[PDB]
């Protein structure tokens, strides 16, 4: 089926201590978010570069992990019913704000975590390449030569595309349907794993520490062992979903020379070319495409996905 | 009386030639708005830290240009009528286009242009500390000595907290009465200059590098001495503006410890803590507050508002 | 009117370490004592030196934070009441005991928290220098010319003589209305920015981790995260006060130079000389100079007292 995905945004400092603590309190939240039953897996990257389209972002580059001060980190968090997400949060309220308050001494904004759900997916499950001779012979024994994937390597082996777009209102199922054919046509360049495509569908306040004014000043004065309440949030997650339509394009790449050369199809191709601009005549913003590295992932999600 | 700001915001690469073309490209680009005859002013700040409320931004500070490794420049543009805006943008669209394309060798993000009507205004006129002894002696000759103003260095000798919220639909006239009774209460503290609050209405897109199809492709493979075509901008200003009502609170201070303690006097202060907590109970995202210095500006632009 | 002073004093060691928990842990209490009524403002002082009286104290001086091993600090806190110190101490028991605990890993001495009242008041209210055109205009504009104050800039710009004085018992009221006398002749010096006289009446307990035997062990054994009970004081504020009657004269200045001629004047100005010769007949100890520097302030308290 289809999950939602919570998508939790930060930006960091870029020293040697944040690292500790993202392999320290990293796994930890990990596991409190699994006592609930709806949970399905999560995928954490750190941003490592921004793709500059020629010279169009002439200061920017596949990789500026090296020549940089903060560094920006993404969670996905994969829920079969996004009120998962918010019976999760609060009824593990206290392990959950004092965990990631230990991360607070490190951020320059956020956290902001917006709740998005799956309109298209094309996603492959990920294999070792020793984990590949006993995959197609299972697939041959059932007479299904033809539902093999691609080989995906996981935890921190591939690079992912993320494009970011917001769409004028009354040209949005026309977006839809033409990301959808141009993912189609694209889906054959050399290195091409996966790609999802997202739909922002509201935000939540509990998860981005955005309370009313009696929680603000909890959050203002916390020595570290003490939680605001969860119920003073002013609003729920549709009440103030942003009216430009935000999409979130999901591709997957085996190295960054991969993806540097296929989401450039899309302008050297005349087929594509003439297909992607439909695209174009309906963005208020974007594409704006950032170079993701996926530290870690909960890689069963793939599967829930694919059953 | 009151005009609208679009406000230009970038991101660029900090090194000393991105300072370099600051000071070549920018006033040129500040000659070719003032063909136009409802320009009123203008002004332009770099980004130098974030308040970091306590440690809630633990890995901030008011003073981050030495240890980073991108600038974000904000530039106000000050207009009688937003229309004037968008009709001085595309009839000099040849030398506008090229001047700010020069820059685009350094861009890391943007630009983004959005436009905001002013709804409150507090802003003195500025002066030296030369130019006081001959102020005061005018109005003391008309008999006006309650109009005497606070004194307001230009030329970067001031700082701005320069904060940013975003009201859930339905708190919105709310939001803007009690920001406003919260800074009448907030001009006693020592060092305040002045203070206006912005409502966003809308975007710019030619302003934005934002083209349809046949422009974004001119905006992609420009060598440098062409243009695209500045009618192939798919939307107009008002068409998309964000459901959560973007709000700028733009306060001015002498110096950042003013800025630091006076703008805590809404957290430390009973009267306006009680003030402000009516403020905190409408907000979807905020306060984030930025540390701005003004490098130049049009400073008669305040003349006009105050005329 | 008059608040009555409670004064937290410490010892810590001198570290860099030590002004990171100032400016990371000094904001959050002062936004907790915020949150009762009563409360009308604070003043945090560092000491950077003694007055040497010459060579009475030979190894003194009027700057030695630099060659030293430990720094002093002082907090004033302004009460209405000296009840409402008492009453916010305690329900607010939680979040003071893990702030303030934070803080005792860099502990030399201390922290000893006595109450005093204030018997006389001279203060302005601080500003800016580029706060002050609009000062005098209002002045002069309501035919007030004779209650124009002097400038008194905030923020750690100007330093505090705190003098000790221990008076013998039956010569009160007699140094009382002598030291009156001495200031209203004193605030002749260049440079004099406002005086107080406060007079101690008791020591709070609580604010001093002053328990009986069941919550002494509980702050001998506390990992951090725990509070002793706060009803576990064995003594109230009146109950032990000093027999010499303990008093503090507390001078502002605008420079070290001023401090050390201005104090100064009550040996060298024969006037002066003969007026102060009467507080000298009643001390049992003192006095004793220490010279202050403000790191921040809630300036508001001097409203409060001056309306
Ligand atoms: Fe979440
Ligand atoms: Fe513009
Ligand atoms: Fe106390």
């Amino acid at each position: 089926p289809k999950p939602y995905v919570a998508i939790n945004m930060a930006e960091l400092k870029n020293e040697p201590k944040t690292f500790e603590m993202f392999a320290s309190v990293g796994p930890k939240v990990c596991m409190v978010t699994a006592r609930h039953p709806g949970f399905v897996g999560f995928q954490n990257h750190i941003q490592i570069g921004i793709l500059p389209f020629g010279n169009r972002y002439g200061g920017a580059k596949m990789d500026m992990t090296k020549e940089s001060s903060t560094v920006r980190v993404l969670q996905y968090t994969f829920w079969k019913d996004w009120k998962d997400h918010e019976e999760m949060h609060r009824q593990n309220w206290s392990y959950l704000f004092r965990l990631c308050y230990s991360c607070a001494s490190q951020m320059i904004w956020g956290p902001w975590e917006p709740i998005y759900e799956i309109i298209y997916a094309n996603m492959p499950i990920n294999t070792e390449m020793t984990d590949f001779t006993a995959v197609v012979g299972k697939k041959f024994a059932e007479g299904k030569p033809l539902d093999i994937p691609v080989i995906s390597q996981p935890y921190g082996k591939r690079v992912v595309a993320f494009a970011e777009h917001s769409v004028i209102p009354g040209k949005e199922k026309q977006f839809e349907d033409a990301i959808v054919r141009t993912l189609e046509m694209l889906k054959k360049a050399p290195g091409f794993l996966g790609a999802m495509v997202l739909k922002e569908i509201g935000v939540s306040g509990i998860g981005s520490m955005q309370f009313g004014a009696k929680g603000f000043h909890q959050v203002l004065e916390n020595p570290g062992s003490l939680e605001p309440d969860p119920n003073n949030v002013m609003y729920s997650v549709p009440e103030a979903k942003n009216t430009p339509q935000q999409y979130i394009v999901h591709v997957e790449w085996a190295n960054t020379d991969a993806l540097m050369f296929g989401m450039g199809r899309v302008l050297l191709y005349p087929e594509l070319r003439q297909v992607h601009d439909e695209v174009l005549d309906t963005l208020v913003y974007g594409p704006y495409i950032r170079i993701l590295n996926p530290m870690m992932e909960g890689t069963f999600w793939r599967e829930y996905l694919n059953e």
